[PDB]
């Protein structure tokens, strides 16, 4: 598969300040060799330069909205060049709010794309339903076409479009959903699976509903935006939201597999990584150890083995 | 949900005391508050006053027997009543003798009802097939209609009568069954889900096939006695007999989210949280957790989320 | 079920010494004991007596061939003698590389057995696609007939002769298979259930395709090779090939519950228990004891329960 690889060293999205070091340490942890190890053709289009903006005071509740804002215009633009190279964008995020650049680039270069969300949260909250503030909890509201007229005009935002209609998007992990949050889902009609549904039915039937209810219609191009988060902290502990009884090391590398199988992954965010939050260096590499596997199996590494095509008895 | 809060601080049902502490630190952690957080209607009946029985000789094996016999009897009236309130009994108990005095005092109001039973244990050993002695290991043999004649005049148990048949019955989660039990078990063909049933299954199939089984023929009130060691240790620790390879804490909640959605909870008991036995601080805190989450699930709490009545969109 | 228990402490398959203690840890932890303790007739042939070839230097690059061709041709004799007792050999090991004595052993009485191999691993490198030269990891390579003609005359397996085909063995917990492995497993049509294969469809139907795979036919009797790295190392860590997202403690035990009630166990291997590579003396309690409830399932321990044919309540 070939990639496009882009850093995006950035956390005004929400309070933390150490997801910014995620594109650092996931090079570190050797992303881009393990990734060529494999049959990938990899192009680093590296570390996008977030500048600071000073003034920034808050809209209302929202924090941060002018940079949080100019650092997905500026990813917006990175991602829609990578489609045009007729790459795989990779996005190694910093956290979740990125997402609205990210998904706004790859729909400017595929409108028809369809999104799979990996996350313990919906990140669905309006600049008007969030109590946080946090704008990582708000980027799939910027994204959603039947949310527009809902979403109030913030600062540093007047550059994105809803590209993205309720129907084009999956949810696969959730576990906290914010009361106005769970009422969008319900109203627009938004296709989830919860860990209740990830229970009840398995990962293996979560992700033959997910990938029909996608591309049932046709064949459309595939956007994942895996949050680290939707993964059991016992996996991936220094991320700056974790809730328990998340998805299994397992689950996570079946999702990605079956995903890849697909062979219509076109966009990849791999987000919320924090070092700095890890209680030991031992949760920081089991966390950054568990975000490349994540990221590696969507592009080809399966655990049954791979093989290339030629004649290994000889 | 309409809720009765009982404190049941015992132990006598087993070796190990600190289990008379559960309904403390479970309220400490915020159980009320938390419950009424939701649409809950909280009235808290108090922890019951277990005056000491300093004359309570061993009969034959069976230890503390006027103990908890006189706990159960006090704990079956205060369950009665505050199901004759109209709302659903919590106990939030020490051992789980105290399912006798549960299970008795809901029966009174409601004999109709049927029981879910999750446990690593059948806990249905008799006076007789016991070896430990310990009541908390006894308490179904001492409500199954089938066994009466089975079970000796042990003091402090006169009061008891046989309130539920084989067929009301459903355990979730057996993994350490003694000989005798597993005989009993089969001898009246009780229902169950052992750690081999939920692994063949899946907790879905499991739960279906639970109501079904129990709802089938007819709508009847749930007593859901649920022991905390039920659970794997890895999620529940700090509990006398924990019992390696339990069900997951996702499984928990999704066995009460389930429950609760049957709008059918009518009794429930959270047993066996002994904070004086966790080797640590925090597993203290993560057994603790784990109990209120479960708790919470059974009154509604979802993980796909929650949202009242209105419009959060406006 | 009758037993013939065969220690076979070895380690020249692999690096790291400590797998010859194996046997040593497995019997301190009261294996015989335990077995026993179930309608078990259990005999010790105690610890094979694995001389040491001062002179075996590599044979290109496979490393202590004939220190661990004698060693399996030894071990093959004793399960081949323990097998003509009717009874099912149970082999304490050292490294996997013993599969190839105890499978051949077991094939000279039973020509007709069919292979279950629980394993992260394949083992099925030849002499020339090996990279690591272990032999622990070419087990199944010689044993394959449809692979004779492709292993290299090593010194120390002249007496050898390839017992099974492609088809009598399955394959169940693979996650890291090499590249001419997973050729062979593609090119000879072998069946396997790698961790994709389990998350997608559960243990359960796992062993349901397992059993009707080598048994559909005929029944026949079973060769269970189970490497205590086929469990997830939070399982088994003292081990010297771990790999994560593995077989859980509860599948484990599922998996030998079910081999059990087939009535066909016929050999047993419970090898890579290596006690100097725990991290902890806890972690190496935790390898040793899983290790043993794998192997008592393999013998008729029943999470729901056992019972003797007796009237209990009497
Ligand atoms: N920050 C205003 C409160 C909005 C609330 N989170 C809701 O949408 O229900
Ligand atoms: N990215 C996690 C979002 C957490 C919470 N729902 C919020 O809106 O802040
Ligand atoms: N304490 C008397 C022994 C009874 C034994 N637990 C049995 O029922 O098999
Ligand atoms: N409550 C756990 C019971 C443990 C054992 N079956 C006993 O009878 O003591
Ligand atoms: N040691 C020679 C290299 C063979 C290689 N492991 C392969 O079979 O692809
Ligand atoms: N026994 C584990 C084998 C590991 C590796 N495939 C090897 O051939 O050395
Ligand atoms: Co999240
Ligand atoms: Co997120
Ligand atoms: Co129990
Ligand atoms: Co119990
Ligand atoms: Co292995
Ligand atoms: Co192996």
């Amino acid at each position: 598969r070939t990639i496009g690889i882009i850093g995006a060293p950035f956390s005004k999205g929400q309070p933390r300040g150490g997801v910014e070091e995620g594109p650092t340490v996931l090079r570190k942890a050797g992303l881009l060799e393990k990734l060529k190890e494999q049959e990938c053709d990899v192009k680093d289009y590296g570390d996008l330069p977030f500048a600071d903006i000073p003034n920034d005071s808050p809209f209302q509740i929202v924090k941060n909205p002018r940079s949080v804002g100019k650092a997905s215009e500026q990813l917006a633009g990175k991602v829609a060049e990578v489609k045009k190279n007729g790459r795989i964008s990779l996005v190694l995020g910093g956290d979740h709010s990125l997402a609205i650049g990210s998904i706004s680039g790859h729909a400017r270069v595929h409108p028809d794309l369809g999104v799979i969300w990996v996350d313990a949260h919906t990140d669905i909250n309006t600049p008007l339903t969030t109590t946080s503030g946090n704008l990582h909890g708000q980027p799939v509201s910027f994204l959603l076409k039947e949310l527009k007229g809902k979403i109030p005009d913030v600062p540093g935002f007047s550059w994105v479009t809803p590209c993205i209609s309720a129907k084009d998007i999956v949810y696969i992990g959730l576990r906290d959903v914010d009361p106005g949050e769970h009422y969008i889902l319900k109203t627009l009609g938004i296709k989830y699976f919860s860990m209740t549904e990830v229970d009840r039915l398995g990962i293996g039937k979560v992700m033959e509903e997910t990938l029909s209810y996608l591309l049932g219609r046709k064949k459309r191009p595939i956007h994942l935006s895996f949050d680290v988060d939707g993964l059991d902290p016992s996996f991936t502990p220094a991320t700056g939201t974790p809730v328990v009884g998340g998805l299994t090391y397992r689950e996570g590398l079946y999702i990605t597999e079956e995903i890849y199988k697909t062979g219509l992954l076109s966009g990849l965010d791999i987000m919320e990584v924090n070092p700095s939050l890890g209680k030991t260096p031992e949760e920081v590499t089991r966390t950054v150890n568990t975000a490349v596997a994540i990221t590696l199996a969507c592009f080809g590494l399966a655990r049954e083995g791979n093989h290339k095509p030629i004649d290994y008895l000889n």
